[PDB]
């Protein structure tokens, strides 16, 4: 059907020419509640608006402050990788997060004492590769498809530095003497960056692992988060990766946030720092409060990116009958919420009620023990 | 069916949770030209992707900095009255421009003389409100949609400054001593904004002219576009209002362009500022050329706003099977392009080939006649 | 007496150390109109809360974005001169507009061209010296005390350009080639700037008169805006002087407003740009009107300094028994204002009553001529 | 010799390795003058000390605020061609100001309205390209080296549009389309940017004219500077060029300085905007007054970029045994200056010995004429 | 003999005026490596031209973000004392960090908890204090050279507080309540600031030590460099002073680098922060690598400060018969260095054959062990 911007007697038909797919995927922003009120930055943008950069073994797409400039501290790239194609050796300015949604993957991390760290990574994995520390990326017989975070909002897919774009802007003559060579000896290096490239799958891990002088890497630059042991709620599951588990995530605190059907990430807010969102799949809607009767509301599905600033009021409630599934990001050193159900569990009743012009009944269903995700009766 | 990220031996099939109908929207940017290259800002950006405030009388959405950050000189409102329906009595910093794309309305000014202007626009007609002057629209018998254009792109739907809502916030004892009246008389003010309110439909045109002592505006605050001779070429038709035509206009230059099917706004820049761009009707491809081999492709179609910055090369392809209509907006006083062709022909024939590779064959089809609109062959 | 923060059954007695002084001067501070709400900007500020930098010939002190954010465009100083002193010969980069407001002053000012004028200035006449022209301030008899502004509100009294200052930081065998004198013939040039000097009184204006081969300056940089024929209205004058009668002024447009005890500055915007204000005498109230529902009351009386960002609604009320005299300065070419009242009378009264909802005993009030004082019934 | 930072009693011998060529260049900067006191912004930078873009038929390189942040407003570029050599039909968002310093050169221009300007500039002669109008240049029989200046500080020699990149970043099919020619019939379009490139010498000029329906342009794009009538004064030549007359010229104003040894560019400041200095030949000291006994002297020499502040006091000392011949270039649409000697000429004697502490020996050799270039006794 | 911008076929003689002595100096920017692209910003300033400030008893010399506008966080002084000379007692917002070229001085810096510290510096050792905290330098019987880092770009060598300039704008009567003495007292305080001042070489060190009862500083505030180990390699020496090994050295990391003839610090990143360099003695270039194929080349030699923007691949070879040594800067609590020898040696052979189109022969002279310089074969 053909949905108009009618809330009773509010709103009319569209009368000029118009988008209706958008319109449909968009219901609580055609349509929005009665509650939303003000001027609120746009907090929504979808991977499939970008231009998708194609290569020979895959694809890389970006999602940046130059399509959503609310979110101006991280930025995000959608990649994919063919069986055995590479993700050229690399570093940048920026640490990077990754969540590993389809496939599997190899990479390599080399660190500033010469120590190298090579694992593979599986669906619902993670990596964090601190600042200005190479890396590669090689898919293994699945291929690989993931999200990256970087923790710069202003990243571009090509301030980065590749090895043989490096090399190729360095005098034949210096390269040869850093490494003791003729230049003939170098003659085959290529004369343009590789980027993504297509490769014969590896071996088996163990027989990549490099062995040095400098000793094991101090932590680990992987982590196995659909291993661990989820917060689980009424409504659903929530798990968490910030520094004090995954070590070497200093920059990044995340959560992978799981919505059954009829369930809610309940009414919160982040009092540490601002909240960037990957929707993997389902269809939600969010409603951001951002103080002085200004409230928006958003809608999401897979491929979309959102964005909560610092503090705001929120929930995410899934509006579609298939489980929800996002992740919740963070440029911190931890991860941390404050529940709207808990926070006045945890004050006198009569104080609650003094303020929410509600008696006992209400203050009497209140949980002192916090719930992220909560199911609708 | 189900486009892929394939273009040759590059991309591959996407493996995660996707937007199949945002894909089908956006061929060109699933599967770019292979002569796009390095990063662009994004470009484009859809009504259906925002809030859309809903009142009696009518709704608003709004594309700003906020959603579209490439353009901080112009921001844009789709807005929709029913018959009779009235934005309320403002004003505001931006000077304001407008296209009627359905039905007609009402519109009033009074400028800083105390000279007043009242007049009926219709489908193809363009109002401009400068700075600060106060005005208001009221819908017809068909109720209006129109797209408004402001002068700033950090407006912001509520920095506007409504009549009721300063009187709301004025002391009743000053609004009294202002007329010379009595707080009982002014007691049935509104105790907040109307903004858009429901209301009879007017009488005659000639009924509500107001004569005063002050005189004539000297310029007329509303233009009859599509009632001008358009630039005609065989693939569709451009109409130019700015400063030197619609008089007033000062700070915005337009130009409403239709494409036929099978045809393209040629290849051309912009040697005066950046444009901005509305789709009304139909669907395009255009590629942005940015500089030092960087290009990017959009898909836009009814209802998405796009950008060009200053001096950019670009053309703009009808991809459907209906025309494509598009409005191109400038923050300037005039009007002006430089087409690649006519630029050619005005060249001395061997200095164009030594540039091209090309010889005589391709010279002797240049035009020294500015043709905006070009069929294909 | 003690006055209290009590409006009704809003506020309480101050239980702190506090400022009584202040709190009675500022009655509409310590307790703001009902109709006040929001956060809006500081937009006052005193000369008495400045530091005076006192010379031998006299004094100044200013008000800059430094003690007064929201005005990035203007800055004032507040100078007096002794009978004879002088203003050491100088220049800036800003344009300077002045008001006399005591006293009489001899004024130079050469331009590019090496065209001279000299002229006396008295009560109630104005000076506008173009950016970075050279120019001095010489006080008559009765010395004189005058306010200065400046076209940037970051004007800083020093980046200020004194003659004897650039000759003390000159190589002396540079200023003795440049004049084609010895170095023994310029040893008795100041070490350092005088900036303000005691000097006996000047001769005749005639006297001082200099001749040269380069003509007449086509305009005079003084104006008495005094000697003009104000906008007179029922409840006080208006004298207006901006580039389209004091034709050099091209960057400051001001008025003079003498509003009569009992009588306001009405209901009024500015569609051009920013006032700034000085306070000559009396006492006032004004209400800033900065949309959404944001407004905010100062009060002002002789000394401060104050400012209605760009179309804020707003009225200046005599609040005191003595005449209310004050500037209105405009960085601009020509002075504007929007008329409430004008604004209203000039449309179709059934128009104005649907927004009012108040009926025909309104709108007969309405008056289609611009009277900017009103007064009181 | 060896120079050492030694004034008197004040400095040291230098007793760390050291750059005793650059020293010798840098006299007054080793052991400035005693009146230099205080910070100021560097105000020199040699195109010898920039990186040289090298290409088959010439090379180019630029002095812009990454290597000179003073100059925030204009950047420059020397460039070199050999005879035949043609830069690359482009155009940027820029306007550009030339002089010929060596050789000579055709240069084309296309404006908006399809009207083509083709000249020969010799030595002497200026060019300017208003914002955004696509030109070439291609070298005569001598070749040519010339300086270009731009009026934005942020110019970068690849923000620039070259012709052949745009065609090599756009989809064959929509080149084909646009000029209603096949795919075939382009494929020998260049797959990278020319920039510049070798060719054989052009015919006569009179041969290359070409002619179209739209017209001559209304005003040339070339300037014969040298074959104008100087301003001459006792030890030199001023030729002014702005947009008074050189009427295109809207947003550069320009004089080249010659300056006989022994002589002096007079003490002076610009009352309108900044100076940017190229200085052609021979060699210079400068003190640059900047307010508040700050003052700072540099030295210049054949290749140097300076800078003069807006309004900052200052002159050009020519300290060699060869002309000084140096180029004084305004972002504005006309030149000013304000002599110092001027000045003082024409106020009433007694007031400048007020001043200056001197008598009527130092006022009665004050000139009422400018002499913008002065002579040693 | 006169050098050209000419490489093979590229390249032009200059036909213009020109600096030779530069161009000399300059051998890699008039003819640049053909592997240089695009645009990277100026990263080379010369000491040699700056103002030198002159005193009685030495002089000083500053590269600040006013003269190399990429170092926004770093700036440098080179000051020169006489023996006995003394910098005046002062402070400042900025830590300083220092490194004793030439002669030797004595320091002095008190803490915030009252604790003295006083050290003789020698040559190749080094101080640092911490914002804020007041210090003194007074050059010993040699005198003293010796270079100075503040971790500001902005730095100004007069925002910084000197102890007589604040008693000179101190009231007499608020100085002598302070200390308990009368303004007789103290009548004779100076008028003004030393800054650098000229005085008797002090006694043994052992006499000047002061005790107090606040006890011993818990960390030196001076460092021997030249007297740690350095790390060797075939080529050269490194020599790093961080916070790790100089305690109190918390956001100035260093190295003193020296190179041999024919050796060269190898290809490598800092994946921490920017590089700051100083050019001590001999003749260098490094090509800055700044990925998407953007790359240019710089010379330098003793007295040059240089610059590598945050993880910009680099390389500094010798291209002169003397050692070359230099010293690299960074804003952070550590140092830290990837070698592009040492990760591909620790990546999987076959993995780094596939990226660089080499075989074995190469992947079999890489080293897992670190060697910052390498020497030529
Ligand atoms: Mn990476
Ligand atoms: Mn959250
Ligand atoms: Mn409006
Ligand atoms: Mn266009
Ligand atoms: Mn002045
Ligand atoms: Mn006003
Ligand atoms: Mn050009
Ligand atoms: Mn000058
Ligand atoms: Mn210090
Ligand atoms: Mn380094």
């Amino acid at each position: 059907d053909i949905p108009q911007p009618i809330r009773g007697d509010k709103g009319a038909t569209v009368k000029i020419p118009r988008n209706i797919e958008r319109d449909r995927q968009n219901p609580d922003m055609l349509v929005p509640p009665e509650t939303d009120h003000g001027t609120v930055s746009n907090m929504k943008f979808s991977f499939s608006d970008t231009h998708n950069r194609l290569e020979k073994g895959g694809y890389a797409r970006e999602v940046t402050v130059r399509e959503l400039p609310i979110s101006e501290n991280l930025a995000s790239v959608n990649m994919r990788l063919k069986p055995g194609a590479i993700r050229e050796l690399h570093w940048h300015k920026e640490a990077e997060w990754a969540y590993m949604i389809y496939g599997s993957a190899r990479v390599t991390i080399v660190d500033e004492k010469g120590r190298s760290f090579i694992d593979d990574v599986g669906e619902g994995d993670l990596w964090y590769f601190p600042s200005g520390l190479p890396h590669s990326i090689q898919a293994l017989e699945e291929g690989a498809e993931f999200l990256l975070v970087f923790d710069d909002g202003s990243f571009d897919s090509s301030n980065t530095f590749q090895l043989t774009d490096w090399l190729a802007h360095t005098p034949k003559e210096v390269i040869a003497a850093n490494f003791g060579v003729t230049k003939e000896e170098i003659s085959n290096l290529p004369g343009k960056e590789k980027y993504i490239f297509e490769n014969q799958l590896p071996g088996s891990l163990k027989d990549d692992i490099v062995e040095g002088p400098n000793g094991e890497v101090p932590y680990p630059f992987t982590y196995r988060l659909l291993e661990q042991e989820p917060i689980e709620s009424e409504g659903g599951k929530v798990y968490i990766a910030d520094s004090t588990n995954f070590k070497v995530s200093k920059t990044i605190a995340s959560a992978l946030v799981t919505v059954e059907p009829g369930a809610m990430r309940e009414l919160h807010w982040h009092p540490n720092t601002h909240e960037w969102q990957y929707y993997i799949s389902g269809k939600a809607r969010m409603t951001v409060f951002a103080s002085d009767g200004h409230a928006r509301t958003f809608n999401y599905q897979a491929g979309d990116v959102g964005y909560v600033p610092f503090a705001m009021g929120h929930y995410v409630e899934n509006i579609g009958d298939e489980p929800l599934v996002f992740l919740e990001i963070f440029k911190d050193d931890h991860y941390a919420d404050v529940s709207l159900n808990q926070w006045l569990a945890m004050l006198p009743e009569t104080f609650v009620q003094a303020h929410l012009d509600l008696g006992k009944d209400f203050t009497d269903v209140l949980s002192k023990e916090k719930h992220p995700v909560v199911k609708k009766k």
